[PDB]
């Protein structure tokens, strides 16, 4: 019997709600605890605060903290104990406590009109700091004037367009010439989409 052999791998620090973070690690190989029992040093802090750490011993493979600010990052170390001592000193991850419905309406930087049946919508990349999440992508929603309405389940499909977030415009092809579209465009993370930019636009005669 002596000290633990490794540290754990897989450190992981995200929330299921914006008021936690439950961070995780892969339980370490029997093999690698040197004694018949072992537990987890779990020390965390914020990133931008940096108190004190605080800390805590859990013998299973996750801890969830509570009471946290909406999205933030903090830092997070993991360090096997065991009777003999500790592992080497944890390597520090990053981790963020849940996500949240995004702040940022996407502002509008030209929409080309292509043919009289494709447009090309160009928007600005969001300021990240409002998205109170993880920038997943954009989410572009436009339909049709309207004019028939004898369905309720599926009327007026409003169509959409889903691109990843580092694509700041899109192409939307199959359009009717001589006609009315509107046109929603939000940012989404994993929690949700956020509030939509409005804007229209009409097709040439062809
Ligand atoms: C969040 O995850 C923890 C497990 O770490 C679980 O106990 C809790 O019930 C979960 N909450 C929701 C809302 O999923
Ligand atoms: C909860 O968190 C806030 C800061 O996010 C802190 O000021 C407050 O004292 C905390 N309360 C407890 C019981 O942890
Ligand atoms: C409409 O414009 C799009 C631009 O991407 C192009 O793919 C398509 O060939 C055009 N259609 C016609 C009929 O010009
Ligand atoms: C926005 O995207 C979300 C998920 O990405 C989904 O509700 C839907 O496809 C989009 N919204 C609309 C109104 O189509
Ligand atoms: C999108 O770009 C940002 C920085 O520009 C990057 O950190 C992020 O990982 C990119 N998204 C994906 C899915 O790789």
């Amino acid at each position: 019997t002596a000290a633990p052999e490794k540290n754990p791998v897989d450190v992981k620090g995200e929330g299921n709600e914006t008021t936690n973070m439950v961070i995780t690690w892969k339980p370490l190989r029997w093999m690698d605890w040197n004694a018949p029992q072992v537990q987890y040093r779990v020390q965390w802090r914020p990133q931008g605060t940096r108190g004190p750490w605080q800390e805590q011993i859990v013998s299973d493979p996750f801890l969830v903290v509570s009471n946290t600010s909406t999205f933030v990052p903090y830092e997070i170390k993991v360090q096997a104990v065991n009777s003999q001592g500790k592992g080497p000193e944890p390597q520090v991850t990053i981790g963020y406590s849940g996500e949240d419905y995004p702040q940022a309406i996407p502002e509008l930087e030209g929409i080309e009109i292509l043919n009289s049946s494709a447009v090309l919508v160009k928007w600005r990349p969001v300021d990240l700091a409002q998205v109170k999440g993880h920038l997943r992508g954009y989410n572009v929603t436009y339909w049709r004037e309207g004019s028939q309405r004898k369905h309720s389940k599926r009327h007026i499909h409003k169509d959409h367009v889903v691109v990843p977030a580092n694509t700041t415009s899109v192409i939307l092809s199959g359009l009717r010439p001589y006609s009315s579209y509107h046109l929603e465009v939000q940012a989404f993370n994993g929690r949700g989409s956020g509030p939509a930019s409005e804007f229209t636009f009409s097709t040439p005669e062809g």
